[PDB]
């Protein structure tokens, strides 16, 4: 497995770049394209990058069900390669 906070931080580092939202405000209650407020199209870049960032394969198809940083982590934490 990986460290949940490291997972969230992995999300954060991409979000800070692509979305333009603080690495640090990438908490765990934070819904990416909602509370943080990314963008719809920039969202898919986070996803695509996450695949390499976390070393996993998270398709945009299912990623739409993650909705938060915490639930993104849930996928990654469980789907760890």
């Amino acid at each position: 497995a990986a460290t949940q906070e490291e997972i969230v931080a992995g999300l954060a580092e991409i979000v800070n770049e692509i979305a333009g939202i603080p690495v640090e405000d990438v908490k765990l209650d934070k819904s990416f394209t909602d509370d943080l407020d990314v963008d719809s199209l920039s969202m898919v870049e986070v996803v695509v990058a996450a695949e390499e960032r976390f070393d996993v394969k998270i398709p945009d198809d299912d990623v739409k069900n993650l909705k938060t940083v915490g639930d993104a982590t849930k996928y990654i934490l469980d789907h760890q390669a």
